[PDB]
């Protein structure tokens, strides 16, 4: 459970950061 | 322990997609 939790929340930072970079690109 | 590892590896994806996305963007 704790590895799955940390991983997923990190996977949310991953999505944020692509998104903030492609908004800034567009 | 394992939470640091999975976190550092998701942290590497974090740099990878941000430098991929800036590489594509610019």
């Amino acid at each position: 459970l704790i590895v799955n939790s940390v991983l997923l929340f990190l996977a949310f930072v991953v999505f944020l950061l692509v998104t903030l970079a492609i908004l800034t690109a567009l």
